[PDB]
This record gives structure tokens, sequence and C-alpha cells, in this order.
């Protein structure tokens, strides 16, 4: 790199640039005795460098922007727009000019860290990105979190997006500007640029890029998934989605199975791709022995995040006291046994679809038709005792594309791929009691050994849904969600409640025609 090459974002009076610095450059850098506030880094006694990050322990949906222009306005889901409630508010193109300049002046007279990495695995559908920052732990995050290029691609490294860090600037003009507050996380389509400004937060600076490739995948026709996937000894990929409890990390961790990824996936023609290189993991109450494998990760070249760090140095992963929010980062090779040297692999198999549902309605495990599969694809349950929680595709937060559009390019990948989707319970049954982890392994044992894709099957009123009449290593009991209830009846009433719920949440997708056309693929109240 060069200088002059920052010039052309808006960067002068650069004095001195750090281009994709090694990990052990990082590490001298975050212990650099002249560092204050949240740019400072202490050394844990397991190895790895803690950070503070100030107010911001979480995203800012209310600071976050995306320019209305031509690129925009008739493609994106904005939240002015519609039925759908989202985050994606418009900006004007001279109120970003602004914010992008109070970061390039920010940045500008500065020595600079410079990180050129990929998001997604797949060589032809993935994205270019630059990060530029002040901040040697930035840099560090971004290392983690994205794809490193080898020195041979860097040398014809050519940026498809720009990502400018400001965390340390403001925008005081924000209230006639009419924004939220002082801080922004702001895009660009048209630029191909995010810019942060005000908080410290390092999940923006992943999730931002999550938000635009959910943005240009779907519209080329690849499919964007908020899961984790993994793969067999046969090659056969998996792919698991559900809300936080609902089981995903522990039921895709498998010894025979190579994780891909645990959070954003791509699916396109080559098959199924990790949008990430590492691991942005909670971590209140982490134990080794009930997370060992994240445990493990922390080590040098992680970096923890918000975590309590005593006087001698070493972590208290109980103290939410600052955030229940404290994560940390790590290349994705701290974990064993995952996919390698690529996180990518062939086409999906199977789709599980993993619920918690607290008021003990739905089986264990059903067949979905393809029509369900986006029904509750875009409905996106789980409860807790029982409070409903709904997020469409498993995770709004991150679209940036009416949901129906997400819920279309999937099917359509499963269609192509002869791909069977399974909602699986893992939450309660009809005596208030959890269904047994030793019940829900061995339903994804079945699930993926392909032995229910043609079993025979009975249908569940009110969900219509397709149950199978035996699952080997189950109790046979246990896949009618009526028989732990004292009477067919005493269950209908619960599913009724929880019929009810779906199809309010749903009404939300009409405005449509995918919306709107599978209301009749939803669930049927008592008639």
């Amino acid at each position: 790199l060069t200088p002059q090459e920052l010039e052309a974002y808006g960067i002068s009076d650069v004095h001195d640039i750090v281009y994709n610095p090694s990990y052990d450059l990082l590490y001298q850098e975050e212990l650099d005795p002249s560092l204050t506030g949240y740019e400072r880094g202490v050394l844990t006694n397991l190895g790895a460098v803690a950070v503070d990050t100030g107010i911001f322990t979480g995203r800012s949906p209310k600071d976050k922007y995306i320019v209305r222009d031509d690129t925009t306005r008739d493609t994106f889901w904005w939240a002015d727009k519609g039925k759908g409630k989202n985050d994606n508010k418009p900006l004007s193109p001279e109120t970003w000019q602004h914010l992008k300049g109070l970061v390039t002046r920010q940045l500008s007279g500065k020595r600079l860290f410079v990180v050129d990495a990929f998001c997604g695995a797949n060589p032809d559908t993935r994205l270019s990105v630059r990060f530029i920052t002040e901040v040697a732990w930035q840099a560090h995050f971004v290392k983690n979190m994205f794809i490193r290029p080898s020195d041979e691609e860097l040398a014809g490294f050519k940026p498809d997006f720009i990502v400018m860090n400001g965390a340390k600037c403001t925008n005081p003009q924000w209230k006639e500007q009419g924004l939220n507050s002082e801080n922004f996380v702001a895009f660009n389509l048209t630029e191909r640029m995010q810019l942060i400004g005000g908080t410290w937060y390092g999940g923006e600076m992943i999730k931002g890029m999550v938000s635009m490739m959910n943005y240009l995948l779907p519209l080329k026709g690849i499919a964007s998934m908020h899961c984790s996937a993994n793969v067999g000894e046969k090659g056969d990929v998996a792919v698991f989605f559900g809300l936080s409890g609902t089981g995903k990390t522990t039921l895709s961790t498998d010894p025979k199975r190579r994780l891909i990824g645990d959070d954003e996936h791509g699916w396109d023609d080559d098959g199924v791709f990790n949008f990430e290189g590492g691991c942005y993991a909670k971590t209140i109450k982490l134990s080794k022995e009930a997370e060992p494998e994240i445990y493990n990760a922390i080590r040098r070249d992680a970096l923890l995040e918000n975590v309590t760090v005593r006087e001698d140095g070493t972590i208290d992963f109980d103290d939410g006291s600052k955030t229940e929010n404290t994560r940390v980062s790590y290349p994705i090779y701290h974990i064993d046994n995952i996919v390698k040297p690529v996180s990518k692999a062939g086409h999906a198999t199977k789709v599980i679809f993993l619920t918690a549902d607290a008021f003990g309605v739905l089986p264990p495990v059903s067949r979905l038709t393809a029509d369900q599969t986006q029904y509750h694809f875009l409905s996106g349950f789980t409860a807790k005792l029982p409070t409903p929680t709904f997020s469409a595709c498993f995770g709004a937060a991150f679209l940036s594309l009416h949901p129906t559009q997400y819920a279309e390019v999937l099917v359509k990948r499963m269609q192509a791929a002869g791909a069977q989707a399974y909602l699986v319970n893992t939450g309660w049954n009809g005596t208030g009691k959890r269904i047994s982890i030793k019940d829900t392994r061995a339903i994804i044992d079945a699930i993926l050994n392909g032995s229910l894709d043609n079993a025979e099957t009975f249908t569940l009123p009110m969900f219509n849904l397709a149950i199978p009449t035996e699952l080997p290593g189950v109790d046979t009991k246990i896949l009618d969600p009526r028989n732990t209830y004292a009477s067919p009846e005493q269950w209908q009433e619960k599913a009724e409640t929880l019929a009810k719920l779906f199809i309010d949440n749903f009404d939300k997708y009409t405005d449509t025609p995918a919306g709107a056309a599978l209301v009749a693929a939803g669930p049927k109240l008592h008639h």
C-alpha cells in the first residue's frame, strides 16, 4: 500500500500506515504505554488481550442509517415504508458527506492501521473489504472476524467496500440533521462505504458487512443465512437455525461433523460458505466445563471485550457489572473441528429450524413443506417460561431487504439441492418439562442420516405438521405433542393460543405477495 492510496477516500496528512499487521505486531501495539481511554488493552492470564468499549456494549440500531439514493431507493427495506418495522433509516446524501468528512478528518494526521480482508469464503462471490482505523485493537478485531488474505491474494487486492472506524469522533450537528444522537453507523451503497462514529462496540465492524452482504447477495440469487453449518464425513452439509437458547451451538457441535461456521453463511451456486474468518462469542458465565471449545480458544490472538479483568490479571467471566454482553473474538482456527483450509462446502441437504416452545405445543420433530419452510423461517419463533419471541429469518437486525426476499432465495436453493427442512422443538412438552438433550440429539442423528426424508408420517392438526410415525432411538410416545396432555382437548386449547400468536405476528409480512400468499400455509385456528 501507500499513503496516496488512502487520499482517494478523503484522508490526508497520513503519518505512517500499518498494513495487514501480523498478530505479533498487533499484540505489541495493543500494549503501547501511550494509549489512552478505550484504546488501552491489558494482557490476561489466559494469554489474550482485553479491551473496554465504554458505554456502547452492544449494537446501536437507533443510530443506523443508509443513504437513500438511486441505488437503494427502490431496493432497500426502509424503516419509513410498509408494514414491517425495522431500523433501516434513510439518510440524505448531503448528511452522508458530512458524516464521511467527520470520519476522514478524524483519521487524517494520524498513524493508521489498514486491514484488507474478505467477507465470504467462496472466491467467486466474496466481498473485498478495506478497513481503516487509528486503533490497533480495532484492526485486530477485523483481522479476527473477516477472512485473512494470503500474501499472494493481497498483491491483486481491489476493495469492493471501505469501512472507516472513527469511534473517536462524534457529530455535533446531529440534532438539526434529524438524527438520533451524536453517534452514527452509516452506509452508502453507491460509494460502497461504511462509517462508524462515536461507538466503540466491536460488533459494528462485523455486522455492518453482514448487513451489506444481506443486501448484495439475494439480489444476485445468493441466499444469506443466520445459521450455523457443519459437514459430515461424506460431505453432507446441514444448516441449523435458531434464536438464543434453542440449542443451536450444542446441536451443531459434533465430533464427527466439521464446522463451517457459527454465525452467518451464504449459499451460492457452489454451496454454503462462511461469511467470516472468526467467531465473536458471548462470554458471560463462561466456564471450561460448560464451553470447552470457546474457553480453549481464549489465548494469544483472541481479543476479549468488556470482560472484567482483576488486578492480578485473572478474568471474572461471571461478572456482568458492565454488561451481560461480554464477548471474545478469535480467528476461526482457534477451534479445532472446523472445515479447513477454506470455510465452505457443498450444498446443504438438511435444514434444521430449532425452537424452544414454552407452550409445549410443537412436536419434537416435524418435516416441513416448502411453503411451511418459508413460513417458519419468516416467523423465527421461540419462547421462554410463556413469553413468545418472533424474529424474522431468525435475525431481523441485519436484514436489508424485505424478509420474504430471504425466504424465497433460501427455498430456491433448497429445492435445487433437494434439501429437506425440519422443525425441532428443543423446549417443553405438555408435562411442563423440557425435552431431553438425549432425545434432541437422537432426532438430529435421524435427520442427518436421511432416515426421515421419506419416512411415514401422520399430520398434526392446526399446524399441519408431518410427524414421523417412528423414530430410531427415541421413545415413540414423545413424537405426538398431544400425548403429554391429559386429553387432546387440553393440547388444542394451547395450540389455538399459539396459532393465533403466529398469525398475528405474520400479518406484518403480507404487504408483499410472497408474504400474503404464505398466510394460507400458516397455522390454522380451530373451526
